[PDB]
């Protein structure tokens, strides 16, 4: 699957080099620019569990995922992960706990200690 090929042959995006952000870029986009904290950030995401018992898209919503970069409003993961596209770039990221809701997790959406995977497009992104 998808999740194998990024433990496989996936980047390691931490700081501290800890394989909790693992990235395969899978289109590559366009432009040279990639996203500086606090930018308006305009995404599609699909998302699931490693468990195979939950899984989310924001097509479902049937809009755009809209958050300000760096600013905590997602998981750190994506704070670090979104950083690292540009404009029209679709990634996958396989995601450790640590980088998630950690130990507590977020009951009952996402257990303890759980790993997440994403598939992240990057449609747009603004100066605040
Ligand atoms: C759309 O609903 C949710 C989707 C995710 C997590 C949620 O809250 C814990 C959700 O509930 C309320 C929305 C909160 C959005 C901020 C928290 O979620 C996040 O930071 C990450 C990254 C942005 C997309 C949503 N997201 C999620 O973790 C989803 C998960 C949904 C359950 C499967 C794994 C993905």
């Amino acid at each position: 699957g998808a999740p194998a090929t990024v433990t496989e042959q996936g980047e390691d995006i931490t700081s501290k080099k800890d394989r909790g952000v693992l990235k395969i870029v899978k289109r590559v986009g366009n432009g040279e620019e990639t996203p500086m904290i606090g930018d308006k950030v305009y995404v599609h995401y699909k998302g699931k569990l490693s468990n195979g018992k939950k899984f989310d898209s924001s097509h479902d919503r049937n809009e755009p995922f809209v958050f300000s970069l760096g600013k905590g409003q997602v998981i750190k993961a994506w704070d670090i992960g979104v950083a690292t596209m540009k404009k029209g770039e679709i990634a996958h990221l396989l995601i450790k706990p640590e980088y998630a809701y950690g130990s507590a997790g977020s009951l009952p959406k996402i257990p303890s200690n759980a790993t997440l995977f994403f598939e992240i497009e990057l449609l747009d992104f603004k100066g605040e």
